[PDB]
Formats: C-alpha cells, sequence, structure tokens
C-alpha cells in the first residue's frame, strides 16, 4: 500500500547475479529512477514460484523493507506489480554478501585481492572495525523500532563499493550456506551456531538475542568470515552453546575488541550490553587514530 511502484518499462534485466530456492536475483538497468542518474544498475529479485503465498510474503517483504529503510538497512527502491512476474528492486551492492568479502580478504589474500575499493592482503583492523560498527549501527536502528531480526549474520549483509556495510536477509535457502542452518525437519530452519542459549532452549527470540547474535558476527568478522564453532556438528554445537562454552578469541582480533563480543554474550540476557552502547564502543576504535589502533 505504501511502496513505491516501479514500471516494468524502466527496468531492463541484463543477466543472472544468484539464486535462492525460493528467490533470482538479476542486474538490471533502471531508468527514471534517480534524477542525477538516468540509468543507473540495479539488483532486481523476482520469485520462482506463484499460486498465493509466495505472493503475500513478496508484498509483506515490501511493506516491510519500505518501513525499515535506513543508512545501513539494505536499500530498498520499491516494485514492480504491473502483470507477473512480480519484481523487488534493491540497490546492487557490487562486493555481494559480506561473508563471501570477508573471505575473499583473508589471511591468505595478497596483492591480487587489493582494487579500487579495498587495500590487498587481510582486511586490516581498522577496516575490521568499520565493518563491525557499521552493522552495529543497523541494529541499533532496528532495536530502536523493535524489529527482532532473527537471522543476523554475514551472508546476510551486503557490501557495496566504498565498503558500505547494510544488513539484509536473504533467507535460509541459499544452498551456499545450507551448513549454516539445523533443520528441524519441516518446522524447518534455525541457525543454531548464532543463536543465544534462551532461543536454543527457551525459543525466545528478542533484541538481546540479536545482540547475542551480533557478538557472533563480530566473531565471524575478525575471522574473516569462518562459521563459528567451525569445528562441531549441530548437536555438538547446541550442546556447546547451552552449556555456556564460548568461541575463543580470534587472531585478528585485540583483546578489548574481544571484550565486546564477550559482553554481547552474557548467559543472562538482561546482563548483556545495549547494542547503542556496543555500536558506540564500536565506532570510537574504528575512528581512533592510527596511534592508537597500532598498540590496540
Ligand atoms: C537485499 C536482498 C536481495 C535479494 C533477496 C532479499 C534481500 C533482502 O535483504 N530482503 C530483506 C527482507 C526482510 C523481511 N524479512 C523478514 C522475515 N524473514 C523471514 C523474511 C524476510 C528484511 C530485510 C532487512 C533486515 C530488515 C531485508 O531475495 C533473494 C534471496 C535469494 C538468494 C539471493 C541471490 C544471491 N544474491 C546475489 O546474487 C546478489 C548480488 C548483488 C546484489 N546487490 C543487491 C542485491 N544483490 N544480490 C540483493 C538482494
Amino acid at each position: 500500500a505504501c511502496v513505491h511502484h516501479i514500471k516494468r518499462r524502466d527496468i531492463v534485466l541484463k543477466w543472472e547475479l544468484g539464486e535462492g530456492a525460493f528467490g533470482k536475483v538479476f542486474l538490471a538497468e533502471c531508468h527514471n529512477l534517480l534524477p542525477e542518474q538516468d540509468k543507473m544498475l540495479v539488483a532486481v529479485k523476482a520469485l520462482k514460484e506463484a499460486s498465493e503465498s509466495a505472493r503475500q510474503d513478496f508484498q509483506r517483504e515490501a511493506e516491510l523493507l519500505t518501513m525499515l529503510q535506513h543508512q545501513h538497512i539494505v536499500r530498498f527502491f520499491g516494485v514492480c506489480t504491473e502483470g507477473r512476474p512480480l519484481l523487488m528492486v534493491f540497490e546492487y551492492m557490487r562486493h555481494r554478501d559480506l561473508n563471501r568479502f570477508l573471505r575473499s580478504h583473508g589471511p591468505d589474500a595478497k596483492l591480487l585481492a587489493g582494487g579500487e575499493d579495498v587495500a590487498p592482503g587481510p582486511l586490516g583492523l581498522g577496516q575490521l572495525l568499520a565493518v563491525a560498527s557499521q552493522v552495529a549501527a543497523g541494529m541499533v536502528y532496528l532495536a530502536g523500532l523493535h524489529f527482532v531480526h532473527r537471522d543476523l549474520a554475514t551472508r546476510n549483509c551486503l557490501v557495496g563499493q566504498g565498503l558500505v556495510v547494510k544488513i539484509g536477509d536473504f533467507g535460509m535457502s541459499r544452498d551456499i550456506y545450507s551448513t549454516d542452518y539445523y533443520r528441524v525437519g519441516g518446522r524447518t530452519m534455525l541457525p543454531i551456531r548464532w543463536m543465544p542459549p534462551e532461543s536454543i532452549l527457551y525459543r525466545k527470540f528478542t533484541t538481546e538475542s540479536d545482540v547475542w547474535s551480533f557478538g557472533v558476527v563480530l566473531w565471524e568478522i575478525f575471522t574473516y568470515g569462518k562459521q563459528p564453532w567451525y569445528q562441531l556438528s549441530n548437536t555438538e554445537a547446541i550442546d556447546c552453546i547451552t552449556q555456556g562454552r564460548e568461541l575463543e578469541r580470534p587472531r585478528a582480533c585485540p583483546p578489548e575488541v574481544y571484550a565486546i563480543m564477550r559482553g554481547c554474550w552474557q548467559r543472562e540476557p538482561q546482563q548483556r550490553h545495549s547494542i547503542k552502547d556496543v555500536h558506540a564502543r564500536l565506532q570510537a576504535l574504528a575512528q581512533a587514530p592510527p596511534v592508537y589502533l597500532d598498540v590496540l
């Protein structure tokens, strides 16, 4: 109802960028979208099924995405519901999702990994903190709106040119991340490795469970995208989480940044730091002078 609409003629599909079980994303030109840019590139999502349910979920995602538009939430330009197929039009983010980006600039990266956008070699402390800070700011906004994400992970963040990082949600049906979910029969899937004890045990998801998940995202960032509890099966991960075991400090993570993770991982939800306090801490370190960060 409140969604911006884009005329079908104004969208010109170029080629497929990627897909999940239920959706495909295309690169496209979109014209008369932004005035200063007669023709810009966008990412266009189309459904891979019809009849009723997914079309409801389409307009659900649309109204939600419009409501949640903010500087570090994925940018949504609107819909094309003029006939079929139904299309959702997103800002194009060249470096794709944050987990891919992290893995392609990890401990073994060298000169080749550098580009117009990012330095060669492994992402430096300054850059890792800048990424962490942007994700935290997005979570601050969502906590402000009392939106509970429930699947916060680097795989669900996008990275654009300039290394602008924004929080999205691709659902749980990309083959490449099937391993990041524990499938409970037909119920269906849970990102247990990112979930706090009270979510695993009591099936409660709150703003405080999101702070825990952000703690795990912070860990992902400083391990350059490796899966949490990678050494464990799903049931062994559930055992470890519920019994209070904690992810170890990443090699690239200074003790002070680890203190922030652990503050997200307080067993009792009310004892966890607020996301706004986490963001404040991370932004300070992100913006701190090289002289300070070099001995951090
Ligand atoms: C950006 C994006 C693209 C493609 C998508 C989805 C999204 C997205 O974030 N949507 C989204 C939805 C909600 C609602 N939410 C709540 C309840 N949930 C249970 C469900 C849904 C909330 C939020 C904000 C967190 C508040 C964001 O759908 C397609 C998924 C299929 C796999 C993706 C194909 C691989 N992607 C690419 O190949 C690619 C490459 C470049 C690029 N630039 C922009 C995009 N993009 N994509 C996009 C998108």
